[PDB]
């Protein structure tokens, strides 16, 4: 089979959309192969740009169209080259940008590890007609963590390997198992805006919710309790305006339901001891004294479902 | 008439629009016919890539557009390959990126259970001419659903009917019924950010306002039920922002409509407690004991209008 | 001329925007005329899909432009057909999406009653060259209300007429006057999500800022009064971040500043009635039992300015 | 050199992008010029309609690409049309859609006055080859003002003038003078939802902070500003959702300052005021008598920075 | 190798994305080379515009494809002209439209001075084909800073240098440098609109939560400093729905950060001086003093947070 290297140039690695579960990727691929030798205009290799490629696949030139299994939709292709030297062999560079798809599990959201995958694989040619060599990524394009969402770690994984097909050995009889190349390149999310602008002002919200055991009224307790609980519902929407609208529960929207929790149960222990008076002479002095053990079995409870 | 046997994969479904009731679908369709033989260069099958097919269509090769009945606008098509074996048969292999239309009932909306339909046709050949003979549908694209918006539930049901269009008995005399393939794949919203995001706070909330009964002065319950209104005002908020946009109401909207009577409510028991007096001298000690019979009345209202 | 018959199908109409006052299309037309005879292979009419029209244009066939006077930009034609019988009648079926403009008065916004409006027309004929015959169009794809954001009315009522041009008598001598088609497809806004989540919560409110003047106390009354202002600037919110964009102000919008001139005038009342003492020894009696007067009054008013 | 006529009709005039500074405008163009004769087939004018012009731009037919200097990208061609007489004069009709910009200052941002700017030249030839003759605007398409965000006032001011170009001196030894015309269509922005949903809300809190003096405690004071403060923070909200994110300040951001200001001055007097006792002994009414001159003065104020 | 002269035209910069530190621009640019003479029609020189250069190419005429190495995706370009002339020399004028990306640090974010970076190369010609003579950039579009989101300082700085690719020198022997054009606009952003909208009315916000200690009693502290609490949870909203969402923290972020931490610390402040009392005897008056004490503290710390 005819033996194609690829090396993957990765510009950036932005849009990263959560529902849908995609990311975009800017790029280059080069793909070089080999084949028959030909007669360039003198010793030089010849330069065939965008456009005057498709004149070439018309004469009868072989360029495979290598696809993306994992894009969404057509990608972006910007400007194509095709280099053929006198020798016989072909690269084919191509300018991409296109949106991918991956698993992408983002529980533990503000501190996410993930991964983005590229899998390129011939559209028609299976291993007994192109047989992917080698691949080099050349990610070389990641830089500072300071103006960065994702940091990307490490190098780029390169894998080559053969899937097989179980819809192709009806109309093919044993020729059907296509050549895929995985790429994956790990990213950290950046978790300082949102530790600083969404986590802290939880905690100090959620002690500001335990600091109404310190008043020294019922009436003004509850009062209290229901001005804290109107200050966390808008809490909800800060955060739910900006932080990505992925279709579960994150250590955000966790700690805002303890938040909830914590106000609730503030309410109803401060209803049960002001009600717990057999004949209303009887004051509230010993259970009001969950001053600091309230917020300490709540934060137990914290500890115990974080970990 | 030509007998076509279609395969669609679906790589994934995504982009659910509730008010534009429409869904987006990437994925690949295989339409395999037979046809005249012919002279392949060799033995072996031969690969038509995109652009180089329309020279052939150019030349006199029949491929038929099969369409898609539901989809929205034209569909974006990437990589397009046909394969010609010598013995005679095609082989039309499209990768597509569509956005289609269903009836999407969207009545009960965090526990929905719907279905994405894509219904496929000849744009131009009747049963006469063109007819599909089978369809299987390979939505191995399924996966966990710790991190699924949607379920995706069974397999994907396989239809091929046919069509009979009124409009076009006068063009044609009585070959006017078109092969359609319906496929209908079921799938289940995923519950539980809902759930504890938006139900959880709102229970909680609303018991928060049934508990302004338990205050000893009448300024006070006045006071205190207009913060919980104005709680509750917040709360449409939070979810109008997240959830979707449909033209109708909710479990979370009714949710909502039932916190803001309960308040009202609320309002007007306390006024008619306040001035029931005769003449100024009896105090509200009855009609406000119900503490735990206008939240049990009200759940039971509840009960009834969820059911 | 030519006569050319026109059939539309409507498959859906979505996406109305109310500040671009446009509507987006989906659907089908067919024009059918007459011409010379040809001989196709055989005896059966030869089907020229899409692009292999535009060989056939090239060839000298003519197939004119039908536009659409209303749309906003090119339309996204996908699959394009040509129907040519030996006996010299040839059918162009074109699938569109559009986004088309109208008048679209949206006062009564919640209770609106307009229409969706298609205006063809020959780009380049006129009445000399080109004239419809007759349209017919079968907007078949009519359905419940119960998942409708806007109920289809009614058929549609199609019109032919002849415009005429002031611009061209300059460049043509007395041939200027164009056949258009115009489609009317009446439909009603469905208002039960508006009316249950925005008309019925307005009046809650507005009726629990009445129930302002039932307490005993001045400053109670002026601060409930301003707590009462702060929930009605952000029901605003909730509706603004909901409600379309339109230019003017809607029956929601009033009700908005009803409830805003309610709670002002509720302050103004009661800072006159604790201000009316001429040596501060006389109490609120009289006038602060406008309990059940005000809000009569506040009704009679909306009456008068809804109608 | 080659006299064209140039006839611009705008359908309609819609998305103003206020921090783009941008706007879409639809429409026709018409440029009909002079040339050599040609036989065509008969004596009727032939009709080339789009595609079909690109083979006779091939054949060496002189078809100049007027473009728009003030447009942002590409515009959005439709059709369009080649008539060609066999007297010799050619016109070409094309529909655009395009988003063009201009200076668009919206300081006065509800009493906006701006023009509506499309600046048309040829993009090779200049005054040499290429002049225009003669520009009519056909801008018919202006209607009432009652659903109108923009109400276009007058004609449209048309001018045909020279622009001379400092880069084309090198190229180009004397002949660097383009043609370009000027079409300006004044516009005044509709007012009436911004000053009954935005200013008469202003004005009715703004009045509703000036009643905190009417109190008669000091901490009863202050709560109430502080819930006067909350509110007016909400109110920043409602309109930043709704008002369009150009850079700079308007009349609504102006008073929502100036209501800002008025809080925190109020909440300055009364804690002045409480603590201008020499001993605690002196009670707060002489500056509490601020009740009508503070808002008079505030009044006078806003007077002076509105003009 | 053969020199080309650049000369790029900045119609406008827009559309700057602070998330995918994008950009916007605008424009034209001209590459001017020489090459063998050639016979135009007459001394003239001929004018090839948009799609009719395309034969040109297929009849073997050189024009190099300078792509721009910091453009996300394929540019938008719109005409595109090739000017011939007789003694040998093309020019090639092609508008763009593009989404370009840079570093665009957005600390210090009101205050922001970045630079537009646009970096051309040619996609196929190294050093020893294609070299790079000057490049004069025509930003003349600059203009007040009125109505100036950004305001361009001083002119475009413009460098042409040689970079080595480590990829190349495995198929090109020595040769496989390129020639890159790196243009940098230097722009300040327009900060009076952030300076008047988001940060004195944060400072009005922080000095009205600094007021709390004037009051006389306990528990209207802790009331006055929770309503001060959820005043500011809601002014994050407004500024998280209007200013960008950049990965980091801004001077606005860290003074919301600021304003939260002053009113928790006055929390712990008040409940520290309530419950310093060792049997309930004696006052708050000593630690209560510290109403001009605690705001020049927290002024100091946040000038050391500034620089």
């Amino acid at each position: 089979p005819v033996d194609v290297s690829v090396s993957i140039f990765i510009n950036k690695i932005y849009g990263v959309n959560t529902l849908e579960q995609t990311y975009k990727v800017d790029g280059y691929i080069v793909a070089q192969w080999t084949g028959k030798p030909r007669k360039t205009p003198g010793d030089k290799p010849l330069i065939v740009e965008n456009t005057q490629i498709e004149r070439w696949i018309n004469n009868g030139l072989w360029v495979p169209a290598l696809e993306f299994i994992n894009v969404v939709g057509s990608p972006d292709t910007g400007n194509k080259r095709l280099m053929l030297f006198p020798d016989g062999r072909v690269i084919y560079n191509a300018r991409f940008l296109g949106s991918f798809s991956n698993d992408m599990d983002f529980r533990l959201f503000p501190f996410d590890r993930q991964q983005f995958v590229l899998e390129l694989e011939p559209f028609s040619y299976n291993n007994q007609q192109l047989r992917f060599s080698d691949i080099q990524v050349y990610t070389e394009n990641i830089d500072n963590e300071e103006i960065d969402e994702w940091w990307i770690r490490g190098k780029a994984s390169t894998h080559i390997s053969d899937i097989r097909y179980d819809h192709l050995s009806s109309v093919q009889p044993n020729q059907n198992e296509f050549s895929r190349i995985t790429v994956r390149i790990d990213a950290v999310r950046n978790p300082s805006y949102y530790l600083w602008s969404f986590i802290l002002p939880l905690g100090l919200i959620i002690a500001a919710s335990w600091s109404v055991f310190w008043l020294e009224s019922f009436s003004e307790r509850l009062q209290t309790s229901f001005t804290l609980m109107l200050t966390v519902v808008a809490y909800a929407f800060y955060t739910s305006n900006i932080l990505p609208r992925l279709p579960y529960t994150t250590v955000i929207d966790q700690m805002i339901i303890a938040g909830y929790g914590s106000i609730f149960a503030a309410i109803l222990l401060i209803i049960f001891a002001h009600h717990r008076q057999a004949n209303g002479v009887e004051d509230d002095l010993l259970i009001q004294r969950c001053r600091l053990a309230f917020p300490l079995g709540f934060l137990a409870i914290g500890c115990v479902l974080v970990i």
